């Protein structure tokens, strides 16, 4: 309703040619600024330090001859001013009372006092903004759900939105600057692609007009990043969205923010150090500490070397048995059943289920069941697996590392077996018969790691999801 | 067919333990580095300083006792190995004749040397990666269309496409730094949105399977990157892909980067500002000059100061007559007829084919009809016109810039009407109904930038297109 009451104050305000939307005002100052300039002014002073400021109005004490306003500027830093009768403008009182409702921006411009908390006495005043919706109080405790599909009243209201938003921006400059230090370079690559690869998943498909074909947004980069590496970039990053065409859980969401990194001449043994280094780095830069809090109460140390371990020896361990690339599926489905398609899929699974989940330090697992790695190089050594590890961060699969299958006649393989389950990425197998040298590739989900650092749930790490 | 006698050449190094993909082999050095350590080394002597480097091969003179190979790193620097019969390995000599091809991966390790030009002369040597297809000799000068479905095979053989990529992220790199400097902030907003708006522009819908609704690729980021401001941010950019359903040309793809940029408290003339000393930065940065060189031969002056020229009245001085607002369609269309739907597009239409096709130097328009600005406010004092700008640059629609229309109840209209060409963006609305300070917003091909530089066209701008 009040919302009406709202509507009419603009109307009565065009109509007398005050400005409820201005194009300038002249800020000097952000509040933050105010209270960096005079950190212990002794309270009830004044000083003559002019400033033009403005923001959001939360306090409103209106109180006779002299009201009382708390500014909020975007940020969350709060001045109060101290609009009066007798500095200039009666009626300056009479509109502010009767034309200054909640949520509404505000300049002032004059002196910058304390009194009885740091406010400013002014000699100018205007509105620069005019809501017509009021702010709900935040208890009016706003769902979850709610908070998501309105972020910017929460990024009003609640001051850890604030933080969180700030940062993921924090996180992904730390990231940028970690990988920028180490001679990485950020290429941009194709989010429509002809046909759609680089990891198992459904694309999103859609029709183009100039073509009259179909298009795919890409599941994943990895496959024009490793025709860069071929290209003859050294070192090469990108950080960006990918699409995955299927349901939505705590760790999963169709489209998220995504980092892949590939390295000439180093193999999974290389790009785990670097990738630990990096996250010990990003949480400094941005947490300020290894030392991670958590809702909870309890600190998740990752802190010093990170434990790695075997898939198949490992799951070995936990059954009670010998297990190996050679064990059959049918002896894996007994176990299975004995618990609660093929080879790969069931060593995994068995993994996840046993080991996996009742891991809690960080932890990379290593050398990987081949049919369910079909990009990845076979290990050098053990027959049977591949070069590749996850890493397990409180519990969560936050990232993967390879050294890359660049051998095409193998590599045509891997696809052509796939298919059973019949068109290639032609261009793709092409450009490794020109010649990748010895790389290794890493990804790694920026949402998963803000959850594995911070306890918070997916629809609070992005800014706008659904 | 030689790809027939590469297949066998791996097939045969397989069968006898040579390894034709390692998964590892030892380079201490980029060639780079052998380079930047030895300057002016005496040619034809010897240091001892011992390196493992690696890289592509190239030239190949097979010399009896003594062969000369020219190893090309990916950055394009270039060393020569001497695969010699006497400092190791006869059957060396064997190998390396019968087993290496030209794109070959090749490491060696030895001690460096000059020579009657830069080598190193090997005591070890190997395989690193086997091309089963060997590099055009560039001339066979590869079209500008195949180069483009083949830029791996551009970034080996064309040692311009090494610049171009590395240019335009040194540009990226650039921006951002200019941007951060600033106090900006990069936000991530969403890609799949559930009514793509901020331009005008036939978006890509795509099906999903979770919501089973269609989604659309964003056109802009505009209306979620307002979203941002009303919740408080301050100053925020966003550097990242926009998809537009439509025909390519010159100035024209269906994807490409895009740069947008909120700045609270200040208008059009503020981040016309801005935007030319991001320029003129970034150039610097980047080219290392503001008088920039093209094919041609000429420059192009980008420093000093830049033009603005209003579009009503510098129409008006070209056709030989007042035009305003007010001018009717009937006029126009006449006008328009006697050279070669409504009053805004005929405006621009008009201004473009007299006015702007005739600029060269660096030049703003502003103030532009409202009919086609349904997002900039209205001038502040002029009646009829939008507080607005394009860049033009070298001939070149670079930018634009918006004092931005934070209104609600006017913003609801401007929607209104577009429509009558019925369901706006609700929550956007909301959101502005919420408040949104005094903004300006800006955007900026990345792409366009680059050509506005350098005179490319826009298929050798990006790296992957088609
Ligand atoms: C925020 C949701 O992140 C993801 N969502 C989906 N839908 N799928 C994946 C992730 C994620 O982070 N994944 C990867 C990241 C790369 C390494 C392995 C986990 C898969
Ligand atoms: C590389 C192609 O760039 C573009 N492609 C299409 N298809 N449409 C546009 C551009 C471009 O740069 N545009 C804008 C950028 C923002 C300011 C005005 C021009 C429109
Ligand atoms: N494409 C992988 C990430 C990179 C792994 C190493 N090449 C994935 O989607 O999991
Ligand atoms: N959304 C605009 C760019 C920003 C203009 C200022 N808000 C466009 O697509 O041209």
């Amino acid at each position: 309703e009040q919302f009406r009451i709202r509507r009419d104050k603009r109307a009565r305000l065009l109509a007398q040619g005050r400005d409820p939307y201005p194009v300038a005002v002249p800020r000097t100052h952000t509040l933050a600024e105010v209270r960096a300039a005079h950190p212990d002014l002794p309270i009830d002073t004044a000083t003559e330090d002019i400033v033009g400021v403005a923001g959001r109005v939360i306090f409103a004490r209106n109180s006779g001859k002299l009201c009382f306003a708390t500014l909020q500027d975007g940020d969350g830093t709060q001045l109060q001013v101290m609009i009066s009768l007798d500095k200039v403008g009666q009626a300056a009182l009479d509109a502010w009372k009767a034309d200054v409702d909640l949520g509404d921006i505000v300049y002032v411009h004059g002196a910058v006092i304390s009194s009885r908390e740091l406010s400013v006495l002014a000699d100018c005043w205007r509105i620069a903004a005019k809501s017509l919706r009021p702010l709900p109080v935040a208890h009016k405790e706003m769902s979850e759900e709610s908070r998501v599909r309105q972020r910017y009243v929460d990024l009003i209201v609640r001051p850890e939105a604030r933080a969180v938003a700030r940062l993921r921006i924090a996180v992904v400059r730390a990231i940028r600057t970690a990988l920028q230090r180490r001679g990485f370079l950020e290429v941009e690559t194709p989010v429509l692609q002809t046909l759609a690869g680089g990891a198992a998943a459904r694309p999103f498909a859609t029709h183009s007009n100039a073509l009259d074909i179909d298009l795919y947004l890409r599941i994943a980069p990895e496959l024009f990043l490793k025709r860069c590496i071929v290209g003859g970039f050294d070192k090469v990053f990108e950080l960006n969205r990918v699409f995955r065409n299927e349901g939505a859980d705590s760790t999963h969401s169709p489209e998220f923010s995504m980092l892949e990194t590939y390295q000439t001449y180093g193999t999974y043994d290389d790009s785990a150090v670097v990738t630990r280094e990096l996250i010990q780095e990003v949480a400094d830069e941005a947490i300020g500490t290894r030392q991670l809090p958590l809702p909870d109460g309890s600190v998740y140390d990752i802190d010093g070397e990170w434990a790695t371990i075997q898939m198949y020896p490992s799951l070995s361990v936990a059954l009670g048995e010998e297990i190996t690339p050679q064990t059959t599926v049918d002896r894996l489905r007994g176990i299975a059943d004995s618990l609660g398609f093929g080879h790969g899929k069931l060593i995994e699974e068995l993994w996840e289920r046993t080991v996996g989940k009742s891991l809690s330090a960080p932890t990379f697992v290593k050398d990987f069941p081949v049919q369910t790695t079909p990009l990845t190089r076979q290990h050098r050594s053990i027959p049977g697996v591949t070069e590749k590890w996850d890493l397990y961060l409180r519990g969560i699969e936050l990232a993967t590392g390879y050294s890359e299958l660049s051998d095409p006649v193998v590599q045509r393989e891997r696809f052509a077996d796939q298919a059973r389950a019949m068109v290639l990425d032609e261009d793709f197998l092409a450009a490794l018969e020109y010649g990748m040298p010895p790389c290794t590739g890493t990804g790694m989900g920026i949402d998963r790691l803000l959850m594995s650092l911070t306890g918070l749930s997916i629809r609070e790490t992005v800014l706008f999801p659904i």
